[PDB]
């Protein structure tokens, strides 16, 4: 009952107005060889959205370290976006550095399938993780009542880049997988002869011909991914509302 | 693009064949007062899928305690499903307790929008969080090459149930939000008079009329949620491969 | 081109979300015996729009005295509306007392034909004058770059109400028409026998059988309308920017 | 409902028969570098219509001063137009100098959306303000029972021409705006860096980054515009009926 | 009802994924001058299917000697196919040497009309005999509950090849037809003059002008076909379950 | 590129003209509790067709023994059918006892999908096995140049009936299956619990939970089915053309 | 209702399989300058059909003499056709010399509109008389229960051929018309001037300007046509059933 | 091509205007238990048509004897019909006793498929033989240039009536058939059993089981039918033009 773009599809070509100016997607980022996370929120000057913008802003350096840009999206105007950013900087002390798309009319929202059944008027909390070829790699749809876990978005992008670079699949809960820990998975053989050869080689740790794995990720890759989860799990030292 | 069910919609009505038998969704779970997490995986006898089933199985009691059940889905047959579960129990030592839908033909996958552009033949790693009214609450679409973080699925369900119960919205990264910690958010006023009254009352901690919050969650509820995230962050003491 | 509701049609039946709550148009006003002026503006936190809201707010008691309510409309959210009203109150010292419809998505805007070729995303400066039967009586379409003359909106509603009550048509530039001054026009005869009879009566001042008029508006009603125009022509002695 | 031309659109290309001859719109005016006001009226030999033609005629030189031509429109014939003009000149003592389109069958009226619900048979009192590029800049729809305020049409054209030449937006009620008087508005910044730069410049009087203004209009332009409103507000010295 | 390819039509052009790799049909075989038998089965890890694979495996050299390749098909994955082959080799001691198409989603099954009314989800037991020109020559549709007689598939291909090379039609039950034994049938005349001439020629053994036959097949070819049938009728000396 | 009825579907309801009279299918046989084999042939007075009718006629008592009726079908007239039967009895010494549908215009042929790319005008050599509930159980399509093996049709109907009666599946090449000989297969479990319960019972011979079998067929069932194959493989003692 | 080819139309172009082989209609006959009579019958090995084949066979020389070929048609196969012809030769002693189209599936039947409401499965007894230009000239539709009068088919072809060569219309019951006998009709004038000029010429015998005629047919042509009708009226001296 | 009514169909229900008045077909005749021959002709005051009308009128009594009415049809008016009848009676001395349908506009002609490729304007020479049940039994289509053989129309009606009453089929050229003379045919058996029974009964003269016949027609019926053909073949004693 709603159409969405799909993993493995190129991100829909569109021109969009942001509070940093007008840009073409995905080209703006593709043409710079950058991945991007496009996310949406229902409304400027609402509380869960504000908490998410602050969370993304605090993690901005972490996204930058991965060569990943951030871009928001709501049906509010650019004037709203700029006022809301002023409010956040003034009252919370956090500067939001990344652009937000202004989509009054919801033209962009409809193209991304962001209008669900909770609201006719405001987008859900969608997330599109897009690589440097402009291909959609992961999509999340959280609802208006539930803020995202932004560290899982960092883990997703990091693990996708790692997987691409090492030609490996990434196990559940990586880098803390219960079977293979920080190990990464060799894509399984797809022919009988390949399956036989793989075994006869003795090259990898293995549970069966279709489950081979090794540990090609650097300590830095592993501990940075693990850091995101540690941060997610840690009770904050000092809350921002206090000051 | 492709067609999907949407957040806020009733889960589409369907009869499905699982390796535990034939059931009707969402009625089977709604009838038991249960939420369910329906998730898909590309293929039995592939490694990332295997690690995810092991992670869900390990967390199964945690889901049960929340009144949530689990049901998998792939385009493999029930015979495949039963053999794969045999394999996992024998070789990894973990019994998978929950059903898996067998969807050869991809009838169910098409209804759910689980066939994306990565593969013509196998589903992506989709997740539908469905409440006890049978209403879809959250949807996640991970790709073939990346396993899920199952503790986040627990966090999502725990947070949604708390929000529903306490009549509150849940901030980014809860229960470790950097602005309000384990605080929960009062849904914002939608009229000028409501905004003025809310402020005049002095009832809540507030940054503005549209940003009020309090700390209604029990210590037990907060600690349960933090436990999910602590587990996610911790390197396992002993790996099951060993 | 684009589709609009038309003069003499009942105002399109619709439930709308305002910063005062949800209401049904035109019933909300019809059931109170009120006329209403529904006007649109392109965006909250934009300058021409702000000047118009201040102008309408200043004239609010004039509308209320006539039994006319005001209701605004833009594609911005209720949260934006409330924040904008706070800003106006705090910085200009003027409280905006009337509701504004929040139309993110442009559902109401499309229905009303308020999306023109200047902007794909924000409404024009439309005005619908709706009577207490819920019928559209006059429509104005001003562009983004040009603020309305709000005293002409008062003159329109005053003159329409007078014409309705007195069963009279209203000459150009009334109450200062160059031919008949504050005079009002008797609707012309539509048959030959009616035309001949009207002339035979000698009941009215007349230029021909189709042009008869009299002076049935009260001194108070004439002066009220004259006051609107004198205000329009008068330079404020003190400007609100000054304080 | 019904279709109409829209602000920002080029005025619909058409040949029209007037009581001055056949002309092509908007080309006839565009080729002369002139704006035009096209207005309609329900019917020749009706009283409100007559008062409006007299008002436009009285203001003809003011439109000419601005480089704006006038053209009327009704569903009556050219024969009716010429007879009605004779009548007005003889009985009111006013010559109507501008053309009126004759549109029996409402072909042109239908194209411009001038047939509304109050009459199936005669046009409403429409006004299209069209610039020298042929683009529709403002549209007004008054009803058959209420005559226009012609000085507001002058104010509209004057203010639009001023906005275009000075690259400024025009506040409500200009030149008597209650916030900034005869000031004109700088179109607001549309990016965060532009907003910051404008504030740092100190170039403009301002209430916020989105509300900057100055006073670039000449005294002549301001007083001209104010004079249209003064005239609107003035009780006539002598009535033409007398 | 449902749509199927037809006898005399070229086998539907398609790329297919097998547990040996990706191949294009019918080209892969045509380009080698080989016939192929494409057969389907409902599900890996089911018992009738397993018996059939072992039957084809036992006969694989007989097919090879005729210049006929074998290719299987079900809606299971390549991973299932490889695991199932492993199981058969380990438990039955038979290595399945030929590829099996993996058709999850049932794209190929639909194109070949292999989804019938007994199951929405798994194919029937279809057999397509395809010659070296890519043309479909015979089609069989057995049901889930009944295994094929693989020696009749050998008899069919052997008999079609003989009929093609010798320009003869093949009688019921050949090479053991009750009327003419191992005899082969001359295609009947289709005109009066042709019928008259055939009779006047006295060239063939004959029961009437439209029923003429001779014995052109070699002793080797006849004996080969008889051997298929003798094997079908013989109880195995040693059962593989033992 | 052609429509056919499908296994598991009720045989298409139709009234047909045979050389024995008009009957309704499948009702005619269902009402008697009989299975039937409906087979088609391209043309009367052609040689492969004649050999198949003689083969069916010779095996007629074997079909009768199983409670199975035979019915033929071609696009020829009833007159052709009767003449052809006369010819076969006179010239081959064999009486054809079962009816043949006359289908000029190919109405029935089209309903059964019996017109393939080999001939626009004459039916292929189709075989429909239909049970006593009127359901299609197996379909075979042989071409014009290749006669059927009628003993396989007998083995099919015998084995289907046997599987129905005993609630068993039938292995490849039964009763001479290479793995289990004359054994019959228990339909595999379709749930985990059913799979484990079957294994714990120790009720059946078994290679895995999904491969259990037993030997419930009588020696008479087994030896009758084997006899069809033995007959198929036997060189005829005397040829009918000689006689 | 049902669709049929029409008089004045070229016969529907088609390849047909006959018991003489595959030929193209009407080309096969047009190419030889021959007229043809295509006729249909419901079924081989049925009695009215058999009587009509024997009638056409007996009249085959008369048709050939006129440059007219015969071709039959039923929904039966070529094998049936051949066997039926064998039966007729053996039991009646008459060889059928002309081809019969085999139309199982009724493709040709449908195209010629030969399937009526009597039967869904077998053709009616249609007759198409087709000239050397391939044009349909006359169509007859007899029912299953009633055999044709074959001598009327000869009379039709003879008279149309005469009309064509002599530029004349042919009166009712020719050559025994009650008004003008073996006379043939001048096609009527279609304009007033042409009508007036015909009468002023005194060229023809005439009852009015629209009814002029003469006697341009040879004694041989007239007697040939009369012979067909005399044969139709005569009871055979010896019946073929007798000498089986 | 063009559409026509079919043998075995009820004659199209229609109201038609004749020179005798308005009648409903086929009901007018069905009501009387009569058969009818409806025939058409291209045009009144044309010569072939005139000869045919005279031939029908001469045979009127023969049709009446059989209980068969005649009705003509052309696209001419009733006024033309009456004038033409006047002409025929004055100049030929023959009264035309039966009605002719007047069909200007060709509404009936179109309905009966009587407009062929020879003429866009006038009907062919069609003949419908319709029984007392209103059912079309035979149709003939002669062209503009060739008059009908009216005695064959009598023979058709007589023979169809005889076949109906005696439950027999009628051989070619009856009552002068070259195989069986005035014999009539028993409709052939349609089952094997029926074929065998008929042969074993010895009831009928026969050539084979499918060719049985007898002689059930009275001498009166046979000689009457033969007389139609004798009349057709006879050179007229005196020509009416004389
Ligand atoms: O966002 O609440
Ligand atoms: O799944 O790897
Ligand atoms: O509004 O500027
Ligand atoms: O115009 O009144
Ligand atoms: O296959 O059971
Ligand atoms: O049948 O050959
Ligand atoms: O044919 O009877
Ligand atoms: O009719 O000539």
């Amino acid at each position: 009952p709603g159409s969405i773009p799909l993993i493995g599809e190129r991100f829909p070509e569109m021109e969009v107005t942001t509070d940093h100016g007008v840009i073409k997607l995905p080209d703006h980022y593709v043409s710079q060889g950058k991945w991007f996370v496009l996310f949406s929120h229902p409304a400027d000057f609402t509380p869960v959205c504000t908490t998410e913008f602050v969370s993304f802003a605090r993690r901005y350096e972490d996204f930058q370290r991965l060569g990943v840009d951030l871009i928001g999206l709501s049906v509010d105007s650019v004037f709203s976006h700029i006022k809301w950013k002023e409010w956040i900087e003034r009252h919370i002390g956090v500067r939001i550095p990344f652009p937000i798309i202004a989509d009054p009319q919801g033209t962009v929202a409809r193209r991304l399938g962001l209008l669900h059944a909770e609201s006719a008027t405001h987008t859900v909390r969608g997330v599109f993780i897009v690589d440097a070829r402009g291909v959609i790699r992961t999509m999340l749809y959280y609802p208006m009542e539930l803020g995202r876990l932004v560290d899982e978005i960092l883990r997703i992008v990091k693990a996708l880049k790692l997987g691409d670079s090492l030609k490996r699949a990434v196990p559940a809960d990586w880098p803390n997988n219960e079977i293979i820990g920080e190990g990464l998975i060799v894509p399984p053989p797809t022919t009988e002869d390949q399956a036989r050869a793989r075994m006869e080689s003795g090259q990898y740790r293995s549970l069966d011909w279709w489950f081979c794995w090794d540990t090609p990720a650097s300590r830095d890759d592993v501990e940075e991914a693990r850091r995101y989860l540690r941060r997610a799990a840690e009770k904050p030292a000092k809350l921002l509302y206090e000051e």
